[PDB]
């Protein structure tokens, strides 16, 4: 099922997700609905927080052919290095983009869809996407890195778009 993605302003986007206690059938079903939602909404990443499920679950697919499913359950950042930035967008901040500072490379550890631990080193777009999704799980959005004024304008623009429905 395609789930509803929350849009700012919405306080549920600021909630801190709790760790997943056990990767069971129910968690797998959430992972699956999150990928369905992410693809339907044309995204490359989605955090559970964005679909009002406050557990540490992230789905990502940054591949050209949309066939490389990465699942990050209970991810932990182990190392990071460098600095970089691209104009990021967000499914919860429709049609707004802004350059945000990010580490260029990251190394994380997480559980996959089977509950198996794995480590992943990433750079480029994937490193940026991982940081953006991990920020969502602790209630942080990319606009938070921008000036107060820019944040105001972003919020006002999204509210307008959503009013036009
Ligand atoms: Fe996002």
């Amino acid at each position: 099922s395609v789930l509803q993605v929350l849009h700012i302003p919405d306080e549920r986007l600021r909630k801190v997700a709790k760790p997943v206690e056990e990767v069971n059938a129910e968690i797998q079903r959430i992972v699956d609905d999150m990928f369905e939602t992410m693809y339907a909404e044309e995204g490359i990443g989605l955090a559970a927080t964005q679909v009002d499920i406050h557990q540490r679950i992230i789905v990502i697919d940054v591949s050209e052919n949309r066939d490389e499913r990465l699942v990050l359950i209970n991810p932990e950042l182990l190392e990071k290095s460098g600095e970089t930035g691209i104009e990021e967008g967000c499914l919860s901040i429709p049609e707004q983009r802004a350059l945000v500072p990010r580490a260029e490379k990251v190394k994380i550890r997480a559980l996959d869809r089977d509950g198996k631990p794995f480590e992943l080193e990433a750079d480029g777009l994937l490193a940026i996407c991982i940081q953006h999704e991990m920020d969502h799980l602790v209630g942080k959005l990319f606009m938070d890195y921008l000036s107060p004024l820019k944040q105001q304008r972003i919020r006002q623009k999204v509210e307008k778009l959503d009013r036009l429905k």
